[PDB]
Formats: structure tokens, sequence, C-alpha cells
């Protein structure tokens, strides 16, 4: 009988020391190793509990320390954990060293100590090995005390052939000539930290670098080929890097920091201590090539890993109920730093849009709260997504406006300096918080331990303004937040500030207003609803006069109007009439709301026997920006933000037919095919242009003959886009069998092909039957519950409709049984569905008429 039955290791033994040995073959993907770790008893026991996921152990032994004892070893595979079991008794207080040899096969996956693979611009395969333990994965390199709050310093060693090249967290202090062929690399010894930040890459990778005014050695590894596509990242390190020690006031800890582009990563990058890891499309800037949207991504992901510095790896949560103190704020200081450091991103204007995504999940049941219980893998990997980083991104800058910009910093710079090289709970950040009437744990508990978010509605009878808070939430709770509200009106430009902490209240304006604007600058994770005359006239601020009112404020009234459609409070009518203000808009974040919010109509039609509809709405959409599409050069010239948005509507208006936008494609699609790929296409006009050439055989060849041989990203993904919008059902099927082999496409694509396809009006068919036929290899591949399969799930059904599907959905989910039926994100699709179900039975008529009204303009 295994004897420790709980998935939480004991508390009483407790280690301070790891000497990791990592033999590593490349040529027969097996590694052996070697891990002493340092520990101590608190109580007595004859029994040492720790991590070890496929590995075959094949020694273990204790020293006192001289004296040596060799330990019985049992396994429990359920619990990833091995027994060792001592002769004798661990001594309390005394010193301990346990010794374990054991062997493992480099994984196939995307976890662990894993096998990536690339091929050289002459054509050979080349392999390197990599790691990736983010949560829970460390334990299947080398056997440990594998939960974050067991901080040790950890001494690496790596052995390894003459030809290739080690890196790990630290610097190499010396190489050891320890046979003929095999060289041992000796890393320095690291500060304390976390099992899940341990790091090892063996490859035959190349670099540059560039030192801080603060001496930390920066680089950027890569493979041969792609190497001068470093230089972008580069620079952005150093400055986000430089930025981050001025502003926490704690410099960097260690000597060097290394960024490697890994050609095979399931995330989009990650921050282990000294060597952040990156998907090279979040790292590698190609100046002719590569889009405005892929360089605004290197420099928010290079900012939020490097954060990660300070919050996560230097104060680290304890348990991963609490994860969002690390990745709530890497993706909040992201925007805190970037906007600094790159102005010319203007990276603020966007910040609203993530919240926005975390209300699609969080107005459901089936969210939780951003500091919520967790136990086994899967479940702490559920944690990794858009409640713990957006919301907990929203939240932070809802505090920060709160509190001054100064004091919100002072507040942090003091947490951080507590609890360096230690771990925090929720708890210990409002303690520092509140030690910079105000009560700020209260408030942020509010935020914090309960799900969703509230509806503020606002009712204006001359001076008074009744402001009032409920739940949101789509299809009891008695739930109440400490709301910071804001709010303008058309009196004064002066921002107006109330804590509502309570079911009601009241202020009173010193003079009536012609209309007033709640949630300024959609700084807060709330929504507003007008009463009375409330909605009607803000439409008519927006029709007459727009610009009375920010960018950003515009896109908060669009998404605020159609998710009060979705709970009764607001009719879809009134909804569109609003809609139609976006005539006259010029702004990226506005005109892209709109865009979330009427695209995803049409797609749900898309999936149902409803074309007159679907085809009046598409249209109705292309007159409503017609003016804006007409508007655009096919050129590369301008801010990212007129870039991203010369993108998105040139592909819109392609994708829908628009005569105009596709006869122009064609034309550049067929001088560019014509030369070969030779011609130069402006970046920005070059997913329409691939897009429309991908519909002939000809086109879709052609672009695919050129896949084989890019080395840029941002053409792999536009190419990929075009080809996955073809109508051929032989090609999908071509595709999506192609990236799950992994040969000629890459696997790490696989998820968001899947999806592509599922979102394809001809493909979503093929795209849900292969997930079905196909769930066990790719819960092996990618992990129950990655976001990974997160968006495979929701990205195959989510647009889903009827009664017919949701019981498909439910009854192939219901017979994973312990194999996938309870994860979260099913239970999102499913309350989705039955969203969509409702939303399209009230609305779906409603529209089919509103369009025809809307034809009394001509
Ligand atoms: C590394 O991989 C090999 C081969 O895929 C594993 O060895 C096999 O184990 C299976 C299943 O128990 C046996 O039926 C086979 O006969 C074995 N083949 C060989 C060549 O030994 C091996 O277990 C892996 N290592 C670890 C730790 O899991
Ligand atoms: C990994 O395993 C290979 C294959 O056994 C090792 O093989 C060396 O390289 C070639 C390929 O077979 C042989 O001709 C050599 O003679 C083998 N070793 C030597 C010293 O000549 C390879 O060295 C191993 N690599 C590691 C890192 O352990
Ligand atoms: C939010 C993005 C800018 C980058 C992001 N990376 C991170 O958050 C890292 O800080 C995470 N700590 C890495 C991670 C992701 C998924 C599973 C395990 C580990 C990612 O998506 O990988
Ligand atoms: C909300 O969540 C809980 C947990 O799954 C459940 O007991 C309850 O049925 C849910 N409410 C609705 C309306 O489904
Ligand atoms: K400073
Ligand atoms: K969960
Ligand atoms: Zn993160």
């Amino acid at each position: 009988p295994f004897p420790w039955n709980k998935i939480r290791l004991p508390e009483y033994v407790i280690p301070v020391h790891y000497d990791l040995l990592i033999h590593a073959n490349l040529t027969t993907l097996t590694f052996w190793g070697t891990t002493k770790v340092e520990i101590t008893a608190s109580q007595p026991t004859s029994t040492i509990i720790l991590h070890s996921h496929h590995l075959q152990i094949s020694r273990a032994t204790l020293r006192k320390g001289l004296s040596e004892e060799p330990l019985q070893v049992l396994e429990h595979p359920r619990q990833e954990q091995i027994a060792l079991l001592a002769p004798e008794p661990l001594l309390v207080g005394l010193p301990y060293t346990v010794v374990i040899h054991y062997a493992g096969n480099l994984s196939e996956t995307f976890h662990g100590f894993y096998k990536s693979t690339y091929r050289t611009k002459e054509g050979e395969l080349r392999i390197l090995a990599s790691t990736q333990f983010e949560p829970t994965a460390a334990r299947m390199a080398f056997p440990c005390f594998d939960e974050p709050a067991f901080k040790a310093s950890f001494s690496i060693k790596i052995r390894r052939e003459p030809r290739h090249l080690a890196i790990s967290n630290m610097p190499l202090v010396k190489s050891v000539t320890v046979a003929e062929g095999l060289i041992e690399d000796h890393f320095d010894v690291t500060v304390k930290m976390s099992t899940y930040l341990v790091a090892f890459i063996i490859s035959d990778f190349e670099s540059v670098s560039k030192i801080t005014k603060s001496g930390v050695k920066v680089s950027v590894y890569a493979v041969p080929d792609k190497i001068n596509q470093a230089d972008y990242a580069l620079d952005a390190a150093v400055t986000l890097l430089e930025f981050y020690e001025d502003y926490f006031s704690i410099p960097y800890p260690l000597p060097k920091q290394d960024l490697a582009a890994i050609p095979d990563f399931q995330s989009g990058a990650m921050e282990n201590w000294g060597l952040t890891t990156y998907r090279e499309s979040a790292l590698l800037f190609d100046a002719e090539k590569s889009s405005a949207s892929s360089k605004l991504g290197i420099t928010m992901t290079v900012a939020h890993e490097l954060a990660h510095q300070w919050f996560g790896n230097l104060v680290t949560m304890e348990w991963w109920n609490d994860l969002w103190l690390n990745e709530g704020f890497a993706k909040f200081m992201e925007f805190v730093s970037v906007s600094v450091t790159h102005p010319e991103l203007k990276v603020g204007d966007y910040f609203f849009g993530k919240c926005f995504d975390a209300m699609e999940v969080d107005a459901l049941n089936s969210s939780h709260p951003v500091s919520t219980p967790v136990e086994n893998p899967a479940q702490i990997r559920e944690m990794f997504d858009d409640v713990s980083y957006d919301k907990g991104a929203c939240i932070l800058n809802m505090l920060r406006e709160y509190l001054s910009a100064d004091a919100f910093k002072s507040g942090i710079v003091q947490y951080l300096q507590k609890h360096s090289y230690k771990n925090t709970k929720n708890e210990d950040l409002w303690d520092s918080m509140a030690s910079i009437g105000v009560d700020v744990k209260t408030m942020m508990n509010t935020w914090t331990l309960q799900k969703g978010f509230p509806l503020i509605t606002i009712t204006v009878r001359g001076r008074n303004v009744h402001m009032k808070q409920e739940h949101y939430m789509k299809g009891d709770t008695g739930y109440l937040w400490h709301v910071p509200l804001t709010f303008i009106t058309s009196k004064s430009d002066m921002v107006h500030r109330f804590l509502l902490k309570t079911k009601t209240d009241v202020l009173i304006l010193p003079e009536e207003v012609e209309w007033i604007k709640f949630n300024v600058g959609m700084n807060g994770y709330y929504i507003v609803h007008y009463e009375d005359d409330g909605w009607d006239s803000l439409t008519g601020l927006l029709k007459g006069t727009h610009t009375a009112v920010s960018s950003n404020d515009r896109a908060s009234l669009i998404n605020n109007a159609f998710q009060l459609v979705s709970i009764g409070k607001l009719s879809i009518e009134k909804a569109l009439d609003l809609s139609l203000y976006l005539k006259h808009e010029t702004e990226i974040m506005p005109v892209f709301q709109g865009l979330n919010e009427l695209i995803p109509m049409y797609k749900l039609m898309e999936k149902r026997d409803m074309n007159e509809v679907e085809t009046q709405f598409k249209a109705f959409l292309i007159r409503l920006l017609r003016d804006l599409i007409d508007k655009q050069t096919w050129t590369d010239e301008g801010s990212v933000s007129e870039r991203m948005l010369r993108s998105q509507l040139l592909l819109l208006a392609c994708v829908h037919n628009y005569q105009p936008c596709v006869q122009r494609a064609e034309g550049y699609f067929r001088k560019w095919k014509e030369s070969n790929g030779n011609l130069s296409l402006p970046v920005d006009v070059t997913l329409a242009v691939f897009a429309v050439g991908a519909q002939s055989t000809e086109g879709w060849d052609f672009l695919y003959s050129k896949y084989q041989f890019s080395l840029s990203s941002t053409e792999k993904s536009q190419i990929e886009f075009a080809l996955c919008r073809t109508q051929n059902k032989e090609k999908l099927q071509w595709l999506l069998d192609e990236s799950f082999k992994g040969d000629k496409i890459k696997t790490q694509e696989f998820p968001q092909i899947l999806t592509l396809i599922g979102r394809n009006p001809v493909g979503y068919p093929l795209a849900w039957q292969f997930l079905r036929k196909n769930w066990n290899k790719l819960v092996q591949k990618f992990e129950l519950g990655s976001s990974s399969i997160a968006h495979m799930v929701m990205g195959t059904t989510n647009q889903f409709s009827t009664r017919t599907r949701l019981e498909e959905v439910k009854g192939f989910f219901s017979s994973l049984k312990e194999n996938g039926s309870q994860l979260r994100c099913v239970q999102q699709t499913i309350e989705t569905i039955e969203e969509n179900i409702g939303w399209m039975d009230k609305n779906f008529d409603k529209i089919r008429v509103w369009l025809q009204s809307e034809k009394l303009e001509r």
C-alpha cells in the first residue's frame, strides 16, 4: 500500500538545495540524471514523498550530513509521487541528502524535457532539447518537491557533445571534458526559486547580445538561419529590463538574461529565471516581411516575461489558487512598461479590449473567482486562463486609478521588498496595499473572491444621479462589489469619482446636464445601463458629435449596449440603432469593438439554414464601414494603429466579396505569383491578397509551395490563414491531417488551424469531427485542460445554436469520463451554446425585420 494518500506533498520535509546532473542523448532521444537534494525534517518520519512522473528510478540513497543507506522506492503514478523508505527514521533538524539516479525518454509533447526540430535552409533536419515545466512538469525531468512554495537553490550540470551548446538559468562557470566526446557544463548556483522555473536547452543555437546600463548581459538565441531576426527583441529586452529595475526599485539579481526562440513551443512564452523562452513568432522580427501586429506582439510578450522576473520569480504565489498574483500582474505591467518604453505603439488604447474578453467568459455561471481552489494538474493548468490574466490585469488597473499611480507604485514596491525570495497569498498583497475612509482589502476581496462583475444602473432625475448595482449574469446571487465609479458630463471635461460600496446610492450634481457617461476611458471592470431616455440620449450624442467622448468611451458604449441585449435590459433593435453611428467612426478601438459585437451574429447564422438573413447582415456590415474601407491605401504607411485597422478592413471587405477590394486583390496576387513570389507586397494587404488567391487551386497550391521555404513567422501565419479559407473539403482535411502529423506544418499550429477551419462556413463539420475522432492523441499531446485543448473545444463548438447540436456536444464530452468530461471549457461551451440557442430564438426574427427597416434610408 502506498503510504501517502494526498495530492499535496507533506509539509514537514523541506528541501534547501538541489544538485542536478542531466545527460541527454539527442540521437537516441534518451536521458540520464542524478538528482541530489539536501533536505531537513520538521516532524519525525522514515518515509519521504516527492514527485516523479515517467522517470525510471534505478537507485535512491540517503546521506547523513559520511554514512550512506539505500532507500526502498515505491511508486504512485496517479498522484505522480514516489515514496522513498528509510531503514531508520530521519532525526528532526539534522541535514540529509537524498540521491536519486534515474533515466527517461525525451518527451514528444511540448512539456517536460522535450524534443524540438527544425530544418536547415539546405533541407537538413536538426534536433534540439528544451524544457517547459510550469506548472507541474519539472517532475518529468528530475524528481523533486514539485510545488512552488518549496523554494530552493539549484546547481545544474549538463553533459553534452562538443557540437552542441548548453544553456540554463545562470551563466556557465566552466566546461569539463569527462570523456572522449563528452563535455560537462557547470552552471552557477541559482538564487532561491521554485522548481517550475528551472530551465535548460541543448541546441546549436547562435546568439546576439547587449549589456544593460546596470551590467546585465542580455542575449537572444535562435537557430542559425533566423538569428538575423533577433535585433528588435534584443533592443526591447534591454530597454524593458532597465525600465523595471527603475520602476520596482529592485535590480535584476542575475548576471545575465537570455531570451531563446524555440522552434516547437505550446504557449507563447515562459518566464524561466535568466532563460526566458518564446515561440519564434513571439520573438523574431523581419524588417521586410513582418507585420505591425507581430511587432506589437513581440514587445508585449518580452514586456510580460521580463515583468515575471519580479512578479513570479522573485515573489511567487504560495499555491496555484493564487496564480493571478503572477499572471495578472505580468499582464498588467506589459501596459505599464511598454507605454513608457515604446510610446509609438500607443498600447494604452488597447487595454480595454482585454477587459471585454474576460467579460465574455466571466458573465457565465461556469466562470470562477480570480482566486479559487485547485488541486490536480489539469485543474492547475486551467488557472492559466482569461480570468487569471485579463481580469487580473483589469482589476489592478482599477485599483491603480483609485489610489494615485504613485501610491500604487509604492504598495507594489513594499510588497516586492517584503516578500523577496518568498511566497505570497492574496491577502499579503492587500496588506501591502492597505499600508501605503479607505479600505483596500475589503474592496479587493470583492474583486478577487467572488466571480463575475456588476451591472451599474444609472437613473437621472434632475440633479440627483441614482446609481445601483447588481450581479451581471447570463442564464439570485446577492453579490456586492466596492466599485470605483467614474463619470463625465456635458458641462465639464473634468472626471468625477464615486466609490459605490452598497446596493444603491445617490450623488447630487451642481447643475442639470444634457448627458452623463459612466466608466470613463473604460478603466472599470463593470458595465453600465441607463434608465429612461438614457440610451436615446447617448445614441443621439454618437450620431451628432461622437467626439464629445473619447474613442475608448465610444467602444464601451457599443459593448455594453450588446451585453445588455443578452439579459433583456435593452432591445436588439436599440443596440443596432446605436451601431449605425459607426458610418462616421475612424478609430481602431470602436471600429474593432463594433466588429467584435457584430461578426459573431453572422457566425451563428453561418452554421444554420439562414442564407437570406446572413447575406443581408453581411451586406449591412460592409455598408456600415464602406467609407472607412474605401479610404484605405494599399500600403504599409502610418502608425501601428493605422496599419492594423488597414489590414483588418481589407481582409474583411475581401472575405465578404466587396467587389472593388477583391479585384484589386486578384491583381496583386497575379503579379505576385507571376514573379514566382519575387515582387514585394505591402505587408498590410497580404492577408487580403493571400485569402483571395487561395480560392483557386492554382493559388492555394502556389501559396502552399512557399510555406515550405519561408523563414518569416508572419508570412507563415498569413499563408496558414489563407489556406484555411478554402471551400474545398479535401484541402481542409489535408491541412488538419498534416498539422496533426506535424511534419509539413508544425503541430504547434494545429490548435489555431483547427479553430480557423471550425470558423470556415463549410469547414466547421470537419473540424468538430476531427476533434472527436482524434481526442485521445490530442489530449496526450496538449494535456487536459491546457489553453490549447480549451481553444480547441470552444473553437469547434461555441458557434452552435441548436438543441440537436447541444446534445451532440454534451454526449461526446460525457462519454470521455475521467479523460475530459470535467473540463471547465466543456462547461463553458455548453453554457455558451445554451445562451446562443435563446439569443437566436429571441433575436433572429427581430434582426431580419430590423435589417429591412434600416433600408427606409434609401
Ligand atoms: C522509453 O521508451 C521505450 C520504447 O518506446 C520504453 O521501453 C518499452 O517499454 C514498453 C512498455 O512497458 C515495453 O513493452 C517495451 O518492450 C519497451 N521497449 C524497449 C526497447 O525497452 C521505455 O519504458 C521508455 N522509458 C520510460 C521511463 O518510460
Ligand atoms: C548518444 O548516443 C550515440 C550513439 O551511440 C553516441 O554515439 C557516438 O556517436 C556515433 C554515432 O553512433 C558513434 O560512431 C560514436 O563512436 C559514439 N561515441 C563516440 C565517443 O565515438 C553519442 O556520443 C551519444 N551522445 C551523448 C551526448 O551521450
Ligand atoms: C500572456 C502572453 C503575453 C504570454 C504567456 N506566457 C505567460 O504567461 C508566462 O508568463 C507563463 N508563466 C507561461 C505558461 C503558459 C501556459 C502554461 C504554462 C506556463 C503565454 O500565453 O504563454
Ligand atoms: C451555477 O453553478 C453551480 C455549480 O456548478 C450549480 O450548482 C448551479 O446549478 C448553477 N446555476 C445554474 C442556473 O445552472
Ligand atoms: K527607482
Ligand atoms: K478551475
Ligand atoms: Zn505570464
